[PDB]
């Protein structure tokens, strides 16, 4: 393909660097460390955090000026639609967003105005949209896996052990709380790995060493990010190690959102809005949002969860240089409607763009040329992946949509 024209883009872009969303009792006791404190209260994105964004925002800008999708100085309102969740981690992400690619142009984000409800874009099984069933979700997810849960300790032996020795786990009270039962202090097996879906089918839950890892891997992510000196007390160091450890964070998320059974469920209605919004079909099933003729930028501020159920439902797989978290802070799955000027075809890419851990940490500014944003384009299950862009056609994306969706699950 040579020629075709950028049509429109959907953006569908984690929060930035937020502080930890709880500090459980497990969490304390795992280390006799102390976990650094943070400047922001628990879940807020933090200054540094939006800042972060805002460089990313503006990368945003120049590439797709670049391409001409974006007309030079400030988008109109029609232009750019910008939607968050309801934290205000994502509120605050899609303000930053708006100011790094429409700097001073007073742009405003939009979100659901009861902030005291889930928005059931986000997140429609806890809305109560749709239920999971505990014993089909138990059944699928091991399937994914490919045998019981008690295989995680084998097949992530090194990283659970990395993991225990940056905890120093051997010194911690749980440790010695096991050893005063006689047991040892293997921390890949401090305790079984369990799935629980509640009595509702509302949430479901991994718990256990692979669920405790993922967090603890992306907090020590975070404080990397945010720029804290003292990162994983100072025994995590090398991207050797930072990718190890990570690939625990992104098993669990592999395991617990994309797996289709539950991917399908969660993730619904935003495919439904990306596929909308992308082809701006402005009135069908799941376009939700006042879309003017003009959207030329749908930006949607969610959540790691959001894209790994997306990747999920799509069969999207990817890897970041020097980013050892598939979804990270600030990076953004990126839909783009490519069209044939010869006939009208249109097709349908997608990318990963993001920021690299020095990138992060040094609050680093982005350009075309010198320091440009990580971008990886994402091959799609069941597409034609044509050319460097991995082209879709649209009609084999709109089947593989209809394909993917849970319908009961709409908005």
């Amino acid at each position: 393909p040579t020629g075709y024209t950028l049509e429109r883009v959907v953006i569908l872009s984690r929060h930035g660097v937020r502080s930890p969303t709880k500090q459980t009792q497990l969490m304390n006791d795992v280390t006799p460390d102390t976990w650094p404190q943070w400047p922001v209260a628990a879940g807020e994105l933090t200054p540094r955090g939006c800042q972060l964004v805002t460089l990313m925002g503006r990368f945003y800008g120049d590439y797709f000026r670049s391409q001409g999708l974006l007309a030079a100085g400030c988008p109109t309102d029609a232009d750019i639609y910008a939607q968050a969740d309801v934290d205000q981690r994502t509120r605050l992400t899609c303000q930053c967003f708006l100011d790094g690619i429409a700097p001073g142009c007073g742009l405003k984000c939009h979100y659901q105005a009861d902030l005291k409800k889930v928005d059931p874009l986000f997140h429609p099984v806890e809305a109560g949209v749709c239920k999971l069933d505990s014993t089909q979700t138990h059944k699928c997810v091991e399937e994914r896996l490919g045998g019981p849960l008690s295989e995680l300790s084998k097949r992530y032996a090194k990283p659970f052990a990395q993991m225990g020795e940056i905890l120093n786990f051997a010194a911690s009270p749980y440790c010695k709380s096991l050893q005063q039962q006689g047991k040892t202090c293997d921390f890949a097996n401090f305790a079984a790995n369990k799935i629980t879906v509640n009595k509702p089918g509302t949430k479901v839950s991994l718990s256990g060493p692979l669920a405790l890892s993922s967090t603890l891997g992306e907090i020590f992510l975070l404080q990397n990010s945010q720029a804290m000196p003292d990162v994983a007390w100072h025994r995590l160091t090398g991207e050797d190690n930072w990718i190890s450890l990570l690939s625990l964070h992104n098993a669990q998320f592999d395991l617990m959102a994309k797996t289709p059974c539950i991917a399908c469920h969660k993730g619904t209605p935003l495919l439904q809005q990306i596929l909308t919004a992308l082809v701006l079909q402005r009135d069908a099933q799941g376009q939700t949002l006042p879309l003017s003729p003009q959207t030329k930028i749908l930006f949607l501020g969610g959540h790691d969860t959001n894209i790994a159920n997306i990747a999920g439902m799509l069969g999207l797989n990817w890897q970041l240089p020097q980013q050892p978290d598939n979804t990270p802070p600030g990076g953004g799955l990126v839909f783009e409607l490519w069209q044939n000027p010869d006939n009208h075809q249109c097709y349908v890419a997608v990318k990963l763009f993001y920021q690299t851990m020095d990138q992060l940490r040094n609050a680093e500014k982005l350009d075309l040329k010198n320091n440009p944003a990580g971008i990886v384009p994402v091959a799609i299950d069941g597409c034609e992946n044509i050319g460097d862009d991995k082209l879709c056609q649209c009609d084999t994306f709109q089947k593989k949509v209809a394909q993917a969706i849970c319908p009961a699950c709409h908005i």
